[PDB]
């Protein structure tokens, strides 16, 4: 079943739904802090997306989740068997992506998206900064394979923000070696090789981006550039906070500010 | 670049990079908490003859700029293994061997951990993952001897300092070793050596001894107040790669500063032979 995939959670109770989706390396248990504030007021459904350690290996695609738009479909397909339709859908990066281009294809399903550290690319043009040039791309990700542990144990420090002693930190690398190596290279990949910019003006749903201000895989610049191009009414929010993952690595600060961009409309 | 304080210029400077001997392998000295890279003035001889020997200052040492020292990136560990990797790159350095006192040793376990094509093996003397006990790991310090000492540290780091260094050395008071250790540690800016002292009595990196995959060669000695025989021991049965464990017969965290004859041999076995 569609629920027992994804590890379908649902609590609380409300009218509205607020649909919790976790990014890259982690579960729906990175939400553990923002979930006691919710449930009194809405109803809220936590899934993990495929390929996450909690999952069955054995439901990954390669083919399918080696495009952002696999991710999207599973997404339509789970608010499709609960029943869910104009959705608070919160995201972390990769899954607040996905979510955003489910509404391209079902706006009737979400009525806010609440963007945690989106990008719509990381490789840099002469456009257009994203972070990353292309020949350090194309280095980590040829030599990824082999690099996998020994990458992701250099570089989370430098992406949370964190130190290795950090509960965050060991929370994160714990979840993120749960993962089956050739499924999260082929996650990674699909991640890097993003660019969703031709597709920012058809979203239409309400955006609510939230950044941190120091974030290696997000300049600053680029949650104006989404705001600047989605097509639809937008809000930007760059919270005190550094590290990609500022509502597991500083949730003090960035659960006020999701809180109140689910509770308050543009 | 904030005005008043010197402009750092090059990696090499701001560490004091010395480059010795001729070899087609390097070896890498780190010294550790409270001294700096004379500390290997007795084993350097023996190199350079054979390999090529780097050798460096740790940011905070007395030794280097105080308006280098960042007190958010040394609060934690990595902030060495960075800079260790930072060094090895800007001198070209390659599967190196790593000598490095305590501290350093485990600094470059973790650099190890995040590129290991840097390192052959580690020479670790007197490592130890964690000094505080747990249920039930014995790392030599109740929490609260560990916390009480803490809050004496700024208290008055003098004090402190004087106190332990019979204790920690396992040297008389009128030993050269006592007054060389002593010297340098209170060359430290207090400040700064109060943020490093910290960093090691909180630290814990059990959790990523499963990643460290280089050779490690646990060289301590019998009696050490910092590391019971059993952390050596325990670092063997829990590192992620090859490992073997020499339990000298010194005394004294630095063995290798206070008991030099005994010690110098056992390090250069482990340098020059292979697991």
């Amino acid at each position: 079943s569609i629920g027992l995939a994804h590890n379908v959670t649902i609590l609380g109770s409300g009218e509205t739904t607020v649909v919790l989706g976790h990014g890259y390396g982690t579960d729906q248990s990175v939400w553990k802090l923002l979930v006691p504030y919710l449930v009194d007021d809405y109803k809220v459904l936590l899934y993990d997306h495929m390929g996450a350690g909690t999952t069955n290996p054995d439901y990954f695609d390669f083919d399918r989740y080696s495009s952002l738009e696999g991710y999207s479909y599973d997404l339509i397909a789970i608010l499709e068997e609960f029943q869910v339709s104009k959705c608070i859908y919160v995201g972390h990066s990769m899954s607040s992506m996905a979510a955003a281009v489910a509404s391209i294809f079902r706006p009737d399903l979400f009525h806010k998206l609440v963007m945690i550290s989106p990008t719509p690319r990381l490789i840099n043009t002469e456009e257009y900064y994203g972070g990353f040039e292309q020949k350090v791309m194309d280095e980590t990700l040829r030599s990824l394979d082999e690099n996998f542990k020994s990458l992701s144990l250099g570089t989370a420090p430098l992406l949370l923000a964190c130190d290795l002693e950090s509960a965050a930190m060991q929370e994160y690398c714990r979840t993120l070696f749960n993962m089956r190596p050739d499924i999260a290279c082929c996650i990674t990949r699909m991640i890097c090789g993003l660019d969703l910019r031709p597709y920012l003006g058809h979203v239409t749903v309400p955006c609510h981006i939230i950044q941190s201000s120091n974030d290696i895989m997000v300049p600053v610049a680029v949650g104006e550039y989404l705001r600047k191009n989605l097509g639809g009414p937008s809000v930007v929010e760059v919270m005190p906070t550094e590290g990609h993952l500022p509502h597991l690595s500083m949730p003090e600060v960035t659960i006020p500010v999701v809180l109140r961009h689910i509770r308050q409309d543009i």
